[PDB]
């Protein structure tokens, strides 16, 4: 009845499930696309064609295939990101949980999941949606859409892999919860999209593109924005990925058309096992098959669009980890260690900038080095080490970040910028890497208020206080609810961001201004020059 | 006869002078070149001729052709630098200040003045070599040299203005000092040359020029080095600017023959005139005739003759003040005012930046702007206006010292740096110019020591331990008496790069002069400039 859902593809029977000693309705993995298996492989998502019968929807569907992160086996802190459900092809489903009783017709918020664009699924613990939905009384959805060669394999040209699939899939979802939303109590004029890391790349492509932008009303970045060096590629990188692709797997290079045909032969771990191949570079924070400025879902480049208005008007809150680098630094750069303080020497801090820019030329890598050496003290291990995870997550996370709300604004209709920095109680990982990748999620998915989790009191509050801002900003485009300590807007002028932590809210101007100008005006400057 | 004494180019006669209730001797206006005047401009300097009868060498000489600063008539601080003596072509002569009894065989410094290579006089009260010489028991000498096209002029090619001649002009002194100073119970082989911006510079250049190098035993440096981007250039822009000369007099430029004996024919005020119109661009900190790199004077670069260790080995002392550039600043760049704050606005601030490193390509003036901007709090009158202040200073002065200093320690035989960061109670200049270029002079020459001069005690105390550190240096190559119970002054070394500050508290030994900003300017500039 509450749990049995007419949709306009078919029949769904949701499962009340438990949630903090009280009950809400789930429906899980609910079916948004045709599979995209055998001759589909790296095509646009065709709509799920309509299933007579009742949809069992009281289980998590498959995750999409993927590369499996096996650095730390055992280890909860890498762990709890990979697949916890069996991979498969057939992955293009989604998740909901409503309200009960069901809410007349609420705010909807769509979770979209990040992971480079090479992995990622909407099963993991962490975006267990009953805590925000319950607690917010909100309608939360989370989609999934391809990833890897599977959502990214670009050859611009052809109709059979014309890139950015995995984009398209996102955007199927979204037109499935404008199509069905209403069924389950949720509001299709009201919904906002939010993720993190290239989930918040993601949901600033959609801004950014002209078919993305009705299938929703306002929007939040965690930790990503559209524009970040690692998520867009040419049409020519992303066609010499691809050709790179095919020539690790000895396919046939004559034709994008044999070069497809042979691809789609291919079980799908052989495509994952070289999947890292086919990089330009030594080098971190960069991943293999991205979405691609084709000049369709993006009509032209990212930068241009910006600088136009070019992009969904609305309001959006975003924004940005203390610690965005520090796990890349720790997959790829030399003298770094899960298991010390990875103090680090001169040469390797060296070897570390040239990884963190793959793109520069020497010139631009001493002129990082020098924007991030103390000359008064250079061979300081620890200075070194903070002067690296600054450097990645300058240039890869929190820069492209402020470029897009600084441009952004000049256009929009509200924005709320926020700076994450709260210290874990249960420190997983080691404490060099402070805010780590990722921990604001737990915050945001209401965590720290289930008591088996060992979360702080503090921990428990700033979560609620978290959720609240991003339900309410989802509710109305204001994180603040009218009456008391206020988030302001940014504007242009004043460029006002918060801290989020456990102490009382304070207020700041220019986020990392000074290493900012440095990453988006004075190096392109050189680049483009040297 | 203590006052009458016969040198090896005929006898001179000196005078008694008094000096802090006591009395010394003083050898004025001494010639040690014949006068460079006629078909001579612009040549190297000849030796004097012996001359017959007693030369009084009781007053002040004459002091060389020059731009004259008339800014701020009236105004002491820009006027105890101007000459204070006729100006004249006819002006290479030195000035002698003995002990009184004359010494046996004493250390010997010998002063060279700065001005930019464009002015600068031995005979500034500031240089009175009377306060030094008495309280240290040292032979004080102060030389002079052609400056401005008379002095640099440059040709090359030619034997009529090869340039370079204001450096031999001080070499041919340096030289007289080697043949006579024995005369005055100076011992020669113990001389220490020391001198101020230009005068540091020059310093320097004599370090490393072959044809020097054996007429002094050590040398100080202040506020000057041989590398610094004003204080020499190429033979190709030597050139260029002695034929911009040419056609700004409506010379004959068809050979340098035609030139050279056009420009020979003019008034020397007709050449001071004209000599800022041959700068390149709109500059802050350039000066239009300055020593050329000939392959002669300097046998190649100085960056290759600092790299291979090819000059001097010796000890040497020097340093920097605290605001180099606040000079430049007010005469130049906009928005200064020496009656007012000085609060830069952030347009004359990119225009400020512009003027001081007018060699920059676009991308070399975003990346000093970067480099000195604080994007927190951009339009701050104050942060912009000592930003400038800290450019022009880290650029022109600061910067070339701290290579110069590193590259030398790697050959040389001892080296001590300092930061004079006092600035003085009774300045005429506006606080907002900090310590002053030039404005540890008084301090070298005792000037303290007059109490009409209204110093402080404190200001006595440091101009006594300054005094004292320079001659302890001039007479041993270390600055500290050993033995003493004083703080010390310790070497500056290639791995440890201490220096001391000098002011009026007890010492503080630092290390690392100003490293973050000259790694920028000796090292990440040159290389993007370089770079196209
Ligand atoms: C096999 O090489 C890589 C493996 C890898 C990553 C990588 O992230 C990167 O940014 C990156 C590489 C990575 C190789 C080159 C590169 O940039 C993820 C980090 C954490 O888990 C993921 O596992
Ligand atoms: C006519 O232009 C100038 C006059 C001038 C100076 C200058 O110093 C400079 O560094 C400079 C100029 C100067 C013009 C261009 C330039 O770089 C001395 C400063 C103070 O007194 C001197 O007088
Ligand atoms: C849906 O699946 C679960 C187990 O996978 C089962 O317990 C539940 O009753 C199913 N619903 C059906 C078969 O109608
Ligand atoms: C949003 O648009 C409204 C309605 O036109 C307008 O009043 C306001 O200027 C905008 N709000 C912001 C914060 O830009
Ligand atoms: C959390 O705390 C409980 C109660 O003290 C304890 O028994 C348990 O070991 C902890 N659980 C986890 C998963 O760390
Ligand atoms: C030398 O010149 C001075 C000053 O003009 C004069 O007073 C003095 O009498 C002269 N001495 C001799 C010996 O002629
Ligand atoms: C200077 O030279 C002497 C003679 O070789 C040597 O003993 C001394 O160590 C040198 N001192 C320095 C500080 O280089
Ligand atoms: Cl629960
Ligand atoms: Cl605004
Ligand atoms: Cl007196
Ligand atoms: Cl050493
Ligand atoms: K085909």
């Amino acid at each position: 009845s509450e749990l049995l859902v007419n949709t306009k593809s078919g029949k769904v029977m949701g499962t009340r499930v438990p949630v903090l000693s009280s009950h809400i309705s789930a429906f899980l993995g609910i079916p948004f696309a045709e599979p995209p298996v055998g001759n589909m492989r790296f095509r646009r998502p065709e709509p799920k064609k309509p299933w007579s019968g009742v949809w069992n929807a009281s289980t998590y569907p498959n995750n999409c295939q993927q590369y499996v992160d096996e650095q730390f086996p055992g280890f909860s802190g890498s762990e709890m990101w990979n697949p916890n459900r069996e991979m498969s092809e057939d992955c293009l489903y989604l998740n909901i949980w409503v309200p009960s009783p069901r809410p007349k017709s609420t705010t909807v918020m769509v979770w979209i999941y990040g992971g480079g664009f090479y992995s990622g699924s909407s099963t993991l613990d962490v975006y267990n949606g009953k805590y925000l939905a319950y607690t917010e009384e909100v309608v939360l959805v989370s989609l999934s859409y391809r990833v890897g060669a599977f959502g990214f394999l670009a050859l611009h040209g052809s109709q059979e892999a014309p890139g950015n699939v995995g984009l398209l899939d996102q955007r199927m979802a979204l037109q499935w919860v404008h199509d069905n939303i209403q069924f389950f109590g949720g509001d299709p004029k009201t919904v906002t999209i939010f993720g993190e890391s290239a989930g918040g790349a993601s949901v600033g492509m959609h801004i950014l593109s002209p078919g993305s932008r009705d299938l929703f009303r306002r929007a939040i970045l965690q930790s990503g924005s559209p524009n970040c060096p690692w998520a867009s590629v040419s049409v020519a990188e992303g066609r010499r990925r691809a050709v790179e692709l095919g020539r690790n797997l000895n396919c046939n290079l004559n034709s994008d058309e044999e070069l497809i045909h042979c691809l789609r032969e291919k079980k799908p771990q052989e495509l994952i096992d070289v999947e890292w191949n086919v990089l330009p570079f030594d080098s971190i924070f960069r991943f293999s098959f991205v979405p691609v400025i084709d000049g369709e879902f993006f009509p032209t480049s990212l930068e241009s669009m910006l600088n136009s208005g070019n992009f969904k008007k609305t309001q959006i809150l975003l924004g940005v980890n203390k610690d965005e680098g520090s796990f890349f630094l720790l997959y790829g750069a030399p003298g770094f260690s899960k298991d010390s303080e990875s103090k680090i020497s001169r040469e390797d801090f060296m070897s570390g900038v040239k990884l963190s820019v793959p793109h520069a030329n020497d010139l631009g890598l001493d002129a990082v080095t020098l924007q991030y050496t103390d000359w008064m003290d250079d061979n300081n291990g620890i200075k070194n080490r903070d002067g690296l995870d600054d450097i990645v997550g300058d240039h890869n996370v929190i820069c492209p970040l402020m470029h897009f709300v600084n441009k952004y604004t000049k256009f929009g209709n509200g924005t709320y910028l926020y700076f994450f920095n709260h210290r874990a109680s249960n420190l997983v990982w080691p404490e060099w890497m402070g805010v780590i990748h990722g921990y604001e999620i737990e915050f945001v998915f209401g965590l720290p208020l289930v008591k088996e989790l060992n979360y702080t009191a503090e921990e428990e509050a700033l979560s609620r206080r978290i959720m609240h801002y991003w339900a309410t900003f989802a509710k109305t485009g204001n994180p603040n609810e009218p009456h008391s300590s206020k988030w302001p807007l940014f504007t242009t002028k004043e460029q006002k961001f918060i801290d989020l932590n456990t102490e009382p809210m304070k207020v700041h101007q220019r986020l990392r201004v000074q290493m900012c100008v440095f990453w988006n005006q004075f190096l392109p400057k050189l680049l483009n020059a040297t």
